[PDB]
C-alpha cells in the first residue's frame, strides 16, 4: 500500500498494517475515505515528520518512539488521530518518563470516603484547608518547646502542661486517621504514617537505665519529620536522598580513604616534635576531617614545614574527593524538581486526551 | 495543490491554504507568478527544510515552530518572503523567548518630552551623559560618609554640613523627576522610584523612643540600592532574585531541618560532659549553622569522640543541603545574562525586519 | 541500482555495492529475493532513516556512523539484517565508545583454571564468595590495629601476636595467587598485584638508621589500597585520577602562582609593622594556602588595612584559581561512572547479537 | 536544472548555479561528465544530507553552514569535491570557530632567521630545546632567592653574588632577543616581551624615599610572570582572565553590595553591647568579607542572638553572591582548553586539505 502524508510517500506492505486490526490504517472501512483512486494511494493532510514514527510502530511490532523535532502536543494528536488505542497511548507515556497517577484506595462508604477527603486531601474543601493551617502550627510549637525545655535557665510543672496540649493534638490527628483509611497493611508501609506513631510510642513510656532516659529524648526530635506531609519541597529532597543510595555511600567512603591516609602522613611528619598537638591517629582524625571539608577549627595545628606540606595537599585533595560524586546528586534533585513542578502539568494536560 | 520547494514536493489541499487569505500562498494573484504549467505545480527556489514549518503553520491553524537546523536569520526571512504578516511575525517572537520592547509613556509636550530625554534616558545626549557621571559620584560619597560618620574617633557639626550637600542633591535628582513623568500611578509602582523617596523620608524626621533613633539609621544604608539604576549588572541580579522565590525559600528551609536535627544530636552526644561548651539547643545553634556552611568559628568545639562523629556528619550533609537548590539559581542568572548581553542584540537585528 | 527503503528512493552505482561482496546487497543471490520486476528496484520494508548510514558505509569505503534519531537497539539490528559482518559490527562498537571485553588469560589446566575461578573471580561460586566476605574483614582489622598501635596509652607483646594473624593471612591470600596465574610477566605489571607484595616487603625487614625505622611505618599504611580490588567505586576513582594527569598538574600549579604572588603582597603591605605575625615569605606561605582554599586557621592574621585588602583579594582569586580545572575532573568521573554502571549493561545486551 | 544526489532530487534554476562560475556546478565543462541523458539530470554518487548545505550556499549567495548530523571530516570533503574554492573553504573555517594560524614575521636574512628559530621557537631543534630546560631553571632560582633573601635569619654580600648570576642570565636571554626580531613596534606590544624588560628596569636602579625602596622590591616578584612563555597552561589561564573583563568586575561588585549592607546590619544589631568587638563599619569590614567567602577568622565574633542572625544570613547570601558569575568563567576556561588541546589538532588535519 502507498500512503501519501501531504507529499511524502510512505510505502509498506499490507500485512504490516494488518498486525493491528483496530486502528485507522488497519480497518479497511475507516481508511477507505482517505483513498485516491486516480493515483492509487491514501492521502492524509497531516504533519510530515510525525508519520515516520507511526509507521515504525507497525513495522517493529509495537514500539513507540518520538522524533526529536516534533513537540509533545503535536505527537499526542497523531496518536489520537490514527486511533492507535490507549495501549499505545500509555506506551507513549512512560517512554517520555511521565508515569500516570495511581488510583486512590476507595474504602467504599459514605462516612469513610468523606473523612478521607477531609484530612488526607487538604487541597479539596474548606475544613480540608482548615486543618492544614493548624497542622503547621501544632508541629512548630512542639519542636520549639522541645528546644525551650532544654534551655538551662529552667533546667539548671507548667512546662508539662503546655506539651500535653500538642501531644493529644498529635494524638487527635492520628486517631482520626487510625480508623479512616481504605486498608491497614498499606497503612503500615507508608513512611508518612510510619514515624507519626513513633512520636507517641516515646511519650507513653514517659508517664509510666539512664541510657534509656536519654535515648527517648532523642526520638522526641523526630517530630521535625512530620513537616514532610504538607510541604511540597521535602518530597523532592526525600526522593533525592532515597534514589541516591550507592552514590551517597561512595561520598562517605572516598573521604574515609582520605581520613586514614592523611592522618598517618601528618603524624609521621610531626612525630619528631614534642610540641606537636597530634598525639595519635584517632587524635588527628578530627584534624583530617575538618581540613578536607574546608571548615577548619584550629584546635590542632601543624607547626613544622614537614607538617605544613601534608595539610596543604590534604585540603587540595579534600575538594577532589568530596565534589566528585556530588553533581549526580544535584542532577537527581533537578529531576524531581522538574517532574513535580512542570512535569505532570505539561504531560497530563495532553497525555490524557 | 502541489508546491515544489526546490525539489521537495509538498502537496496539500486548497482549503488549507485558503485559511489565511492575505499571505503569498493564500492570494491567487500573488502566487500566480510562481506557477509551472508543464508540471502543474508551484516552484519556489527557496531553502528546503524551512518550508516544513511554513506548511505546518497553515495545517495546524496558526502555530509557528522553528526547525532545529535552520538558524534564526534564515527563518526570519521565510516569514518575510511568504508574507505571513506581523501577527505571525510576533508569534515567532515570544516562541524564541525574545519579547519585544514596550512602548515608552509619552507625556505629549515639548517641555516634558525634553526633560524625559534629559535624565531618565542618560544614553541619548550630552547633558544626559553629564548627570550619569555625577549620579555615581553623589551616591558613593553618601554611603562612605555614612561609614565615616560611624567611625568612633569622631563619635567616641562639620559632619552635618557635608551630608546635607549629598541629600539636597539627592533631592535635586528627585524633584526634577517628581514633575517629569508621563504618569503618576505608574510612578508609584516602579521599584526604582520606590526606594528613592524612602531615602528622604528618613532624613526629614531627623531635623524635626531610642529604638526609633536606631531604626532610622538602618534605613540610611538603603542608599546603596540607588546604584541599581545606572548599573547594568544589578538588574541581572535583581531579576534572578525576583524570579527565584520558591527556590530561595527551600534553601533556607533545607538547612533549618539540618539546624534542629544536628543541634540535638551534638547536644545529647555531649550532654554527659561538664566541660562541654554546648549549654543548650539555642546555644549550639550557632555551631550548627557555622559547620554546615563550612565557615567555622571555634567558639564552641566538641571534645569527645561521640561529639566528633556528629559534626563530621554535619559538615558532609551541610554541603548536601545547601548546594542542591543552588544550580537552578545560577542558571537563571545565566538566562538574564544571555538575554540582556546578546539576547536582543541578535534578535531585534533580525526580528523587526 | 535503485533501492526503495519503504518509500525512500536510494539510488547508487553497482560498483559501489560490489566493494563488499559478502553482505546482503553485495551478493546477487541474497538480494535477489527482494527484487521488484514491475518497477525495476529492490524493496525493503525496513526503518527509513537507518539506511542513510548503511549506504554511506558503502560509499565512503568502510566507515560506520550512527544517525542521531535512531537509537542503539534499532541500528544494531540493521547491521545484523544487512549482514555487514563482525568486522563492521566491531567498527560500530568503539565508535559508540563501548570497547569489548578482553579475553581472560587461560593457563590451560584443570587444577589451575579451578583456582583461578576460586579467588580472582569472586562473583562466580560459593567459596568464591566465601573469601570476599573475609577479604574485607582481614583488611579492615589490619588498618585499625595500625591505628590502635599508634595510640599512646600503650606506647607512652600481645600487640605483636594480633598483627601476625592478619599478615600471614595477607600472605595466605598472596601465596594462593603467586602460583595461580596464567602468566608471570603480566603478574608484575598489574597494579592490583603491585602493592600487595609491598605490604610484606616492609614487614619481613622488621623481624630481621632511625629514618629507616620511620619510613617503613609509613608504608604499613599502604594496606588501605588493598580495598580497591573488591570495591567497585574505587576503580572509577582510580581511572579518573589516572586519566587526568595534565589537568591535575595545572591545579597545583595555578595556586603556586597564587602562593608566591600573594605571600609577597601580604608581606610588603605588612613589612612596616613590628606586631605583624608574618616574619618572611616562607612564614606567610601557610597563610597564603589556607586563605585561597577557604579553610582559615587564624595563627597569622593581618591587622592593618593595607594587609586586609590583599587577603580579601586573595580569597576571591583563590576560588578562581582552583575551581577552574576542577569541572573537567568531575566530568571524567561521570564518564567512568556511566561506562561501568550502565555503559556495558546497555551495550553488550545489543552489541554482541 | 535537476541534480540527483544518489536518489535525492535537488532542482534549482540555472542562474543560481551561474553565480559562482568557477566551481564544479558552475562550469559547463566540468559538470558535463556527470550528465545523464536518459533522465535529463546530473547524477552524483555522494553523501545525501551534505548537499542540502551546498545548494543553500548558491541560493543565499555565499553563506556556508554545516548540518548537524554530518561530521567535520565528511563536510570538509564535499567542499573539496565540489571545488568551492579557498574563499569558501576559509569561510567554513571561522564558522566552526577554528581560526587559521597567522603568518610569522620573516625578517628576511639567514643570520636572523636562524636565531629566530633558535630561541623563540624552542620546539624545533636541539639548541632550541637546550635553552628551554635552562630557561625554567634560571627563573625558578630567581624567585626562590627572592624568597630566601627575605628570610630573617640573614636579614635580622654573598647573597648579592648569587643573584647577579640569574640577572645577567636574564639579560642574556633578552639581549639575544633585542636584536633578533622581525619588527620593533610589534616588539613593544607583545605582553610576553613587555614584562621581561620591567625585570631589569627595577634592578638597574639598585646599583645606582623609603617608599621607593620598598616598591621596587615588589616588582622583583614579577619574575613569576616569565614562566608564562614556555608553559602551555598559563595561556589558557591568561586568555580566560583577559576574555572575562565585564564578568570579573561584577564578581567584585556583587560582594561590595554585600559588604556594606551586612556590615551595617551586624553593627546596629550589636551597637547596644559594650562587649561587642565590632567598633565601627570599617572595623567590621573584615568580618563581612571573611564570612561571605566562607573562610572565617574568629578575631571578631557576634555574641548576641540579634547579631547571630545576620551572620547566618550573611554566609548563606555570601555563597549566592559569589557563585553566580563564576560558572561563565569556568566555561571560558573550558573553551580555551578545548581549542588548544584538541581544537586545532582535529581542525587543521582536515581544514587545510
Amino acid at each position: 500500500v502507498v500512503i501519501n502524508i501531504s507529499g511524502l510517500r510512505f510505502e509498506t506492505q499490507l500485512k504490516t498494517l494488518c498486525q493491528f486490526p483496530e486502528t485507522l490504517l488497519g480497518d479497511p472501512k475507516r481508511r477507505m475515505r482517505y483513498f485516491d483512486p486516480l493515483r492509487n494511494e491514501y492521502f492524509f493532510d497531516r504533519n510530515r515528520p510525525s508519520f515516520d514514527a507511526i509507521l515504525y510502530y507497525y513495522q517493529s511490532g509495537g514500539r513507540i518512539r518520538r522524533p526529536v523535532n516534533v513537540p509533545i502536543d503535536i505527537f499526542s494528536e497523531e496518536i489520537r488521530f490514527y486511533q492507535l488505542g490507549e495501549e499505545a497511548m500509555e506506551k507513549f507515556r512512560e517512554d517520555e518518563g511521565f508515569l500516570r497517577e495511581e488510583e486512590r484506595p476507595l474504602p467504599r462508604r459514605d462516612f469513610q470516603r468523606q473523612v478521607w477527603l477531609l484530612f488526607e486531601y487538604p487541597e479539596s474543601s474548606g475544613p480540608a484547608r482548615g486543618i492544614a493551617i493548624v497542622s503547621v502550627l501544632v508541629i512548630l510549637i512542639s519542636i520549639v518547646i522541645f528546644c525551650l525545655e532544654t534551655l538551662p535557665e529552667f533546667r539548671d510543672d507548667p512546662f508539662f502542661v503546655v506539651e500535653t496540649l500538642c501531644i493529644i493534638w498529635f494524638s487527635f490527628e492520628l486517631l482520626v486517621r487510625f480508623f479512616a483509611c481504605p486498608s491497614k497493611a498499606t497503612f503500615s508501609r507508608n513512611i508518612m504514617n510510619l514515624i507519626d506513631i513513633v512520636a507517641i510510642i516515646p511519650y507513653f513510656i514517659t508517664l509510666g537505665s539512664l541510657a534509656i532516659l536519654r535515648v527517648i529524648r532523642l526520638v522526641r526530635v523526630f517530630r521535625i519529620f512530620k513537616l514532610s506531609r504538607h510541604s511540597k519541597g521535602l518530597q523532592i529532597l526525600g526522593q533525592t536522598l532515597k534514589a541516591s543510595m550507592r552514590e551517597l555511600g561512595l561520598l562517605i567512603f572516598f573521604l574515609f580513604i582520605g581520613v586514614i591516609l592523611f592522618s598517618s602522613a601528618v603524624y609521621f611528619a610531626e612525630a619528631d616534635d614534642p610540641t606537636s598537638g597530634f598525639s595519635s591517629i584517632p587524635d588527628a582524625f578530627w584534624w583530617a576531617v575538618v581540613t578536607m571539608t574546608t571548615v577548619g577549627y584550629g584546635d590542632m595545628n601543624p607547626v613544622t614545614i614537614g607538617g605544613k606540606i601534608v595539610g596543604s595537599l590534604c585540603a587540595i585533595a579534600g575538594v577532589l574527593t568530596i565534589a566528585l560524586p556530588v553533581p549526580v546528586i544535584v542532577s537527581n534533585f533537578n529531576y524531581f524538581y522538574h517532574r513535580e513542578t512542570e512535569g505532570e502539568e505539561q504531560s497530563q494536560y495532553m497525555h490524557v486526551g
